[PDB]
């Protein structure tokens, strides 16, 4: 309980800062390796209110007030042909939760966190690339560093790789998978342009399709736009031969919509390239070990989602150390924790994404691009899938059709509020839908309470939480109940009560403002399945933001 560990931390990139500082935070004694000096350039600027909630909660909300970064109030898509535009809002109702996020040059901002990583007295070293890390020995994990031009041998009980792609960890392990088919190859450069709009669509993150992928356009200052093509890897061969600045303006120019806002703007910055394929790890952690952000796994950029994974399993990686740390005996509980949770993550993004590639290749033409990426099925399923012609993947549907645009082509004329008729009419219909149901199923005959860990949001300690479940293992993680609560949900496997006594129910028990939440997430979790009054299955999912928004 007064025991505390020495961690060596590979990168000082978000995920290495964040995992240092949560660490440190939780009394534990970091020491961070980043083999680059700082400030250093790097791509992926648009953020998301999951991390500034994570950055405020570690104390650095008046430094970063200080730095005025361009603030975010959505992510806007111009997704497939003549479609109408759609904007994902980050409006939301605790004092951490956050209603926007900020656009940042990565330079200035990931030197921000490692400087504050300095301040409260975590080791840094700068220029002192990670050369080798050894796991062999059970008690200890050993570092090899480039320090000056010598080879110097570190030891510590645990290590963090938040190295990045390049991390070690994982290429040692070869334990990389990478997609077999999201292999994305990205071109990118900096305009100098003035948000063209003043309305609620300022700051918004752009995302638009054409023949050969997407286009981002990320206001990063008041005149300075990321301008960057997401294109398939095929494309290396072009590049390599023909040189990335004809292939950025010509590949840039078959993307009209993105041409009409950019208008003559001046690039001002020379292009780069990068391989960014999506893939995840056999292992995310195990033994001395955790990897972190993009040493673990990469998200095709869509969503903006990488720097947020990279802070919340950066805090997950330090809370787990804590736990192992006093509490010995629950090594592999807390390991299989840190791999369930990290893969969910992953797997549900990249499903979700399927869903968003899907509805754009109906309206862009069959290139290698939009061919891999769309979903793989029978000719018949996919006539049958333009039923989506009339508006996971209903999930999809869903963000797309609430956040819909009011008339067929962007403009300042949109206000957010535009959009509360749809959101409105999507919960008459979820509330429409439960109250439907006068019939519910338990899957298994058994509720019962299982064990679970949870990141405690003020102090960041990994807690244990019971959560409902069948016999079968089959759960649901996001709420914490009690032998009173799984009471409920046994009576109703016998009795199959209805929607409205299960509500009353959980009223009873305290639970009265959640019980729509519950029941919606036990319906996902495919541990409840409603019927209706005629006996028809009733479909329900409540989704609906991609993860660190809402
Ligand atoms: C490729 C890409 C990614 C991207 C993006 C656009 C593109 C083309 N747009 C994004 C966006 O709009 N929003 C967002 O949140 N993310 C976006 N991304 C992805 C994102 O940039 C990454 O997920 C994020 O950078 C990951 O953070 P993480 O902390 O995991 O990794 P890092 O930034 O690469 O930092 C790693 C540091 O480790 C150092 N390093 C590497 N190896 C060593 C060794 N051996 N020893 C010591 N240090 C090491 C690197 O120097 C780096 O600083």
């Amino acid at each position: 309980h007064m025991t505390r560990s020495k961690v060596a931390i590979i990168g000082g990139g978000p995920a290495g800062s964040v995992a240092g500082l949560t660490l440190h935070k939780l009394g534990h004694d970091v020491t961070i390796y980043e083999r680059s000096a700082f400030p250093r350039y790097r791509v992926g600027e648009s953020l998301l209110p999951g991390t500034m909630s994570i950055l405020n909660r570690l104390g650095l909300q008046e430094k970063i007030d200080a730095q005025n970064y361009v603030k975010k109030p959505s992510a806007t898509f111009l997704w497939g042909q003549d479609q109408a535009p759609w904007t994902f809002s980050f409006a939301a109702p605790a004092p951490w939760v956050f209603d926007h996020a900020v656009q940042v040059k990565r330079e200035e901002f990931d030197k921000l966190l490692l400087d504050e990583a300095r301040s409260r007295g975590i080791t840094v070293h700068e220029e002192t690339p990670v050369t080798d890390v050894d796991l062999s020995d059970p008690d200890r994990v050993v570092l090899t560093v480039r320090r000056g031009g010598e080879s110097v041998t570190v030891e510590s009980d645990f290590v963090i790789d938040a190295g990045g792609s390049g991390g070690p960890i994982s290429r040692k392990l070869g334990v990389r998978q990478y997609d077999e088919f999201y292999r994305n190859f990205a071109v990118w450069s900096y305009f100098k342009l003035k948000d063209p709009f003043e309305g609620d669509l300022k700051g918004t993150t752009y995302s638009i399709t054409f023949e050969d992928g997407w286009v981002w356009m990320i206001p990063i200052k008041d005149d300075l736009y990321s301008v960057g093509l997401v294109v398939d890897r095929s494309k290396s061969a072009e590049v390599r031969e023909q040189g990335a600045d004809a292939f950025y303006s010509s590949t840039l120019a078959k993307c009209a919509k993105a041409m009409d806002i950019l208008g003559g703007a001046e690039q001002v910055d020379e292009v780069r390239i990068v391989q960014d394929w999506s893939y995840d790890t056999e292992v995310f952690s195990a033994d001395r070990f955790f990897l972190c952000g993009d040493a673990a796994c990469f998200t095709d950029p869509l969503f903006s989602q990488g720097v947020h994974l990279a802070s919340q399993s950066a805090v997950s990686a330090a809370a787990a150390i804590d736990r192992i740390t006093r509490h010995g005996d629950e090594k592999d509980a807390v390991h299989a924790w840190y791999n369930r949770t990290y893969r969910e993550a992953y797997e549900q993004y990249h499903q979700f994404l399927a869903s968003f590639y899907t509805f754009a290749s109906f309206t862009e033409p069959d290139s290698e691009f939009w061919r891999k990426r769309r979903i793989t099925e029978s000719d018949d399923d996919r006539l049958t899938r333009k039923k989506w012609f009339e508006s996971f993947r209903d999930r999809a549907s869903t963000m797309i059709a609430i956040g819909r645009h009011q008339r067929p082509e962007l403009s300042d004329d949109f206000s957010e509020a535009e959009l509360n008729p749809a959101r409105v009419r999507w919960i008459s219909d979820l509330t429409k839908r439960l109250n439907s149901i006068t019939r519910f199923k338990w899957t298994g005959g058994k509720a019962v309470l299982k064990q679970h860990y949870r990141v405690e949001p003020i102090g960041f300690r990994l807690e244990q939480r019971e959560v409902l479940a069948n016999g079968e293992g089959l759960d649901m993680a996001q709420y914490p109940m009690d032998d009173e609560a799984r009471q409920i949900f046994q009576d109703l496997a016998e009795e199959e009560f209805g929607y409205k006594t299960l509500v009353k129910r959980l009223g009873a028990v305290g639970r009265q403002e959640l019980s729509t939440q519950i029941v919606v997430r036990l319906m996902e979790a495919g541990l409840l399945t409603g019927y209706d009054a005629q006996g028809e299955k009733v479909f329900v999912q409540g989704r609906l933001h991609f993860g660190g928004v809402g």
